[PDB]
């Protein structure tokens, strides 16, 4: 990297690898994302490039895409850690209530500021959830699938995770809308809560098997128009609906209903971003700081 020293390897990403490395020129850290053949698409140029506007506390800045010597890099703003290792070193206590609630407020608001400008994620997983020693969390790659696409295997052929793909998706539906996003971030935050993947399929129809095992098997009366939808089959085995009570035990029932309402099958009756942020879960929303050890 000309501007750029390489402090380390972040990891690898969806699309490419990921390096923690420092501007030469002004100091500031960064994160670089070296993207995957030959040519570079001009329209996923022209739309990354809208990203770099769709700024808001909760969302990674995009700090520039640069396009030179026909290769493409994003360059965003750092935070020292994920989610997913965050939740994997609190494995053993567990992440208290306060914080988990402060996180889903956050990243509520982030969606809300997001879809609002009509921009959608896609492909939200806690590796894509970044949080500071502030007690902040952000979304990171905000926009990007839609510049690009699934790739099913990231670029080091690792497998992309199916856990916190929405129903619709599963099914085939080929118009996302924004209750995708709201779907993965409830699948987060009853993992938050349980310290168990919610739904960690590990095929298209064993994710699709596993969500039907747990809120039942689809119908026309909960989803209008679900028997239609493109990879949907009558042979899909029938199965009850389990009560949330067994889902996310201990969470009490204001974390019942809100989850409920971010899991309903219809993309249609799915909460809003901005409706979430009002339900009574958050009438005590506080903002804790985590124990952080970098
Ligand atoms: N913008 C960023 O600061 C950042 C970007 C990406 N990413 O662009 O991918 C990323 N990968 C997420 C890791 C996905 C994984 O392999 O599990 C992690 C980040 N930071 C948190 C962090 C985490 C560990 C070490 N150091 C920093």
């Amino acid at each position: 990297m000309e501007n750029f020293q390489k402090v380390e390897k972040i990891g690898e990403g969806t699309y490419g690898v990921v390096y923690k490395a420092r501007n030469k020129l002004t100091g500031e850290v960064v994160a670089l994302k070296k993207i995957r053949t030959e040519g570079v698409p001009s329209t996923a140029i022209r739309e990354i490039s809208l990203l770099k506007e769709l700024n808001h506390p909760n969302i990674v800045k995009l700090l520039d895409v640069i396009h030179t010597e026909n290769k493409l890099y994003l360059v965003f703003e750092f935070l020292h850690q994920d989610l997913k290792k965050f939740m994997d070193a609190s494995a053993l206590t567990g992440i208290p209530l306060p914080l988990i609630k402060s996180y889903l407020f956050q990243l509520l608001q982030g969606l809300a500021f997001c879809h609002s400008h009509r921009v959608l994620h896609r492909d939200l997983k806690p590796q894509n959830l970044l949080i500071n020693t502030e007690g902040a969390i952000k979304l990171a790659d905000f926009g990007l699938a839609r510049a690009f696409g699934v790739p099913v295997r990231t670029y080091t052929h690792e497998v992309v995770t199916l856990w916190y793909r929405a129903p619709e998706i599963l099914l085939g539906c080929k118009y996302y809308s924004t209750a995708v996003d709201i779907w993965s971030l409830g699948c987060i935050f009853a993992e938050m809560v349980t310290r168990r993947a919610l739904f960690p399929g590990d095929s298209e129809i064993d994710q699709l098997f596993r969500i039907f095992r747990t809120l039942g098997t689809p119908d026309e009366v909960v989803w209008p128009g679900v028997t239609s939808m493109p990879d949907y089959k009558p042979s899909f085995p029938k199965w009850a609906r389990q009560d949330f009570s067994k889902v996310v035990p201990p969470l009490d029932e204001d974390g019942r209903s809100l989850l409920s309402q971010m899991l309903h099958y219809d993309p249609n009756k799915r909460i809003s971003a901005k409706a979430a942020l009002a339900h009574p879960f958050f009438q005590d929303v506080t903002k804790p700081v985590p124990h952080l050890r970098l």
